[PDB]
């Protein structure tokens, strides 16, 4: 499980899966 979790312009990809605010939408692989 890794978390793609992007904000803005930036995709910030790594370990540990959490949920995310109305904004940012977070991807589990």
């Amino acid at each position: 499980s890794k978390y793609e979790y992007t904000i803005x312009s930036y995709t910030f990809r790594g370990p540990g899966c959490p949920t995310v605010k109305p904004x940012v939408t977070i991807r589990c692989e």
